[PDB]
């Protein structure tokens, strides 16, 4: 396999359905990545991640530099090794989690766990070090809400920031011919700035643009309202990423705008919706999660089991809920990938929202 | 198969291997068997349970008459549905859990978890609704220290208490006919009330006896002198079971004594010893937990990923560290059951000392 290569196997509207062929395996698009904060998919073996179907993970630059180390990774032979997932990975670069979870400057951002640095040359070297397959910008993530001035300000320190990832990921030769970069846009929630960004980020050329800045507190309305006008400008030949949860209808609304990418960290989902399964209804409910899925834990086990292991705060609940949530994730990807394939995505779109909501 | 049949194959001193057949499959023996408390055997899946070689696991009383309930458990179709496992359950009986985590007398216990009740009755029809296949005693496990007084007098209890036991379950068909009954020996530390607690649990007639009131804080070298005396008091022809942890040389040396069966609820087990994966000496270690366990963890994962985990609070963490554990434990019970059926067990103890205690 190549380095690199998105294909863009079908479309309709703005939704597009394809593959990211990397060197170490194929990802298919609208994909949604698990999220594996420290080294691990939460309750997960890398096998089961994979059996649910996934084809990506994500991983995060600042969890990780602060345990087990960056350079501890790398002398250990890096992450896929370390954590036993030899498929692809995406890093994110430390522009979010060092805000939410310090000192900015022109320069980058120093923080406390322990004092710490994150520039970006500092996190695109992280990125190398636990040898990621695609490689996030080193950004900052604008605050919601944010003031024109403000934002815009936010934005171009960001823009300069994506030239020095990209230059440092160029300069790079290992991780250069190996990985992928991408570009992340920002620019709150004005039209000009987006505009803007996206015609830098494009000016400097990156594998992928991500869309930052959102799942912040806007609301999917706002969220829906920004992408509207965002992805269009992005370039059409590349992958698009829309950074952060990403509950199921977040995601059918973005793939209709245009996203290929999705991430998000006693709720079980379902067709009709969620349910928390902790709720006293459930405590003899021989009936699995979900009536449809075709996940090894709606198999086997019974809403009644599942809500006594949660109350009683066994292990074996987090395993299995977790691997119901992120199959039922998978399974709606498939879905969408299927129905874009077969030029029904936008019926399919409004038959999942009917049953979701009612 | 028959509701129940032990066949000892071969013996060794007073080492003997063979199997126990019951309607839900075979246990070989000397057997280990994993301890699931609540309905799940802490952080596995059953089909990991028994990838590790278990036959058995045990269930207890105590806790699944508080939660769940037990008659939950049942309108549910049994603990075996209900947690996904279809092989053998041994259920304990209450009579230890009850003191551990009040108010006494000879009709039986009533305490606090919320009210509720324990007599031999009550306890031999929990463990029906459970649908455990075989069935301890209700018993009163006897402090220590005690004085030979009060041993006695509790053994006497008991022993009332397994005549109490015996017919209830006799008496209930369903269960008379699919389950097995084993009574379990008392009279703590002294020598005159384990022959009189044996005689009488011979009289009443068990599928099996249990040496209960050990592992009480006694230490190793008085659980071995009481098991050289109390164990050949026991009949010949029936299983033996230890009751309690359970750590791998108690288990050798119990085999050594004519036991058949034991249980046990950051320490990872190997043939050198155990180490406490927690120690910063295995932060940057790429092996397994143990050199020779061909147990599916130290296949693939490092002691430094481990390390890392269980540091970090991760399930990841406990899920693995578990499954090296007990499968640790059915790897020593393979080579104890094949040592003395090979004539070799003798050697094979200590061999297993030397090098367990370097
Ligand atoms: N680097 C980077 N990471 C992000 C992660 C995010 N997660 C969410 N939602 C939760 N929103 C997110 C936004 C960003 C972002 O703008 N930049
Ligand atoms: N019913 C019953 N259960 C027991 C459980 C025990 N566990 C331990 N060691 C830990 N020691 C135990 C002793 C008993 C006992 O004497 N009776
Ligand atoms: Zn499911
Ligand atoms: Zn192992």
């Amino acid at each position: 396999r190549p380095r690199f290569s998105f294909s863009i196997a079908a479309r309709e509207g703005k939704a597009r359905t394809g593959t990211i062929e990397m060197k170490r395996g194929v990802i298919r698009t609208p994909a949604f990545m698990p999220v594996g904060t420290a080294a691990t998919v939460k309750a997960l073996k890398p096998e089961t991640v994979r059996a649910t179907g996934a084809d990506i993970i994500l991983g995060n630059t600042y969890h990780l530099m602060l345990r087990p180390g960056a350079e501890r990774i790398a002398k250990l032979g890096g992450l896929h090794s370390f954590m036993g997932w030899d498929r692809p990975i995406l890093t994110d670069s430390g522009g979010y989690q060092v805000m939410s979870l310090t000192k900015q400057s022109e320069e980058g951002v120093t923080f406390k766990s322990s004092r710490h640095m994150l520039s970006p040359e500092r996190s695109i070297e992280i990125q190398h070090l636990l040898g990621s397959d695609i490689v996030m910008a080193f950004d900052e993530c604008t605050p919601y809400p944010a003031t024109p001035s403000r934002a815009a300000s936010s934005m171009e320190r960001s823009m300069r920031w994506a030239k020095r990832s990209r230059d440092a990921f160029d300069s790079r030769k290992e991780q250069a011919e190996n990985a992928a970069l991408f570009g992340i846009q920002q620019g709150s929630v004005f039209e000009n700035l987006r505009q803007q960004s996206a015609d830098a980020l494009a000016e400097i050329g990156f594998d992928g643009y991500a869309v930052g800045g959102l799942a912040v507190g806007e609301g999917q309305d706002e969220m829906f309202r920004v992408l509207d006008f965002s992805v269009p400008m992005l370039p059409d030949d590349k992958p698009h990423y829309l950074m952060g949860c990403g509950k199921p209808d977040d995601i059918v609304g973005a793939v209709e705008r245009g996203i290929d990418m999705f991430d998000c960290v006693g709720q079980a989902f379902t067709w009709d919706g969620p349910i928390n399964i902790r709720n006293a209804r459930f405590s003899e409910d021989l009936k699995p999660l979900d009536s449809e899925c075709h996940c090894a834990v709606c198999q086997k086990w019974s809403r009644a089991y599942i809500h006594h292991l949660i109350r009683a705060g066994e292990i074996l609940g987090a395993m299995l809920m977790t691997e119901h949530n992120i199959a039922f994730y998978q399974q709606l990807m498939q879905k969408i990938r299927d129905s874009i394939s077969e030029g029904r995505f936008s019926q399919f779109a409004q038959d999942f929202r009917a049953r979701y909501f009612a």
